[PDB]
RNA sequence: GGUUCUCCCCGAAAGCUAUUUAGGUAGCGCCUCGUGAAUUCAUCUCCGGGGGUAGAGCACUGUUUCGGCAAGGGGGUCAUC
């Protein structure tokens, strides 16, 4: 239970750190997203075919 | 901007790389928890290594002063077939 005081080790925060897109609500950035480069699962080619 | 009860244990970073990136983020570095593993790791002594820094030096690359020797160059006087 986070954000219920000093003692619990988890307030006025909650555990998200210091004004970061974790911190906001709502905030994060999506699944495989490199901070701006097209990621990895897009650097690398597409190969083969299902059968 | 704000984030509400208590105690105990451990305990950071403000670095690297990249980004329409530079008050954002991702991986790594650093933290915590869990599970494994070796006289694994750290320090010292001794041994085996590559340095080319500080310093020094002026053979080399340059730079710099004085003296000696001295072509050569410039100026003047004759001659300038
Ligand atoms: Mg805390
Ligand atoms: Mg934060
Ligand atoms: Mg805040
Ligand atoms: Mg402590
Ligand atoms: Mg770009
Ligand atoms: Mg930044
Ligand atoms: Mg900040
Ligand atoms: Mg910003
Ligand atoms: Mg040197
Ligand atoms: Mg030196």
């Amino acid at each position: 239970r986070l954000g219920r005081g000093i003692g619990s080790g988890l307030g006025k925060t909650g555990g998200r750190g210091h004004k970061g897109q974790k911190s906001r609500s709502g905030g994060g950035v999506r699944r495989g997203f490199e901070g701006g480069q097209m990621p990895l699962y897009r650097r690398l080619p597409k190969f083969g075919f299902t059968s």
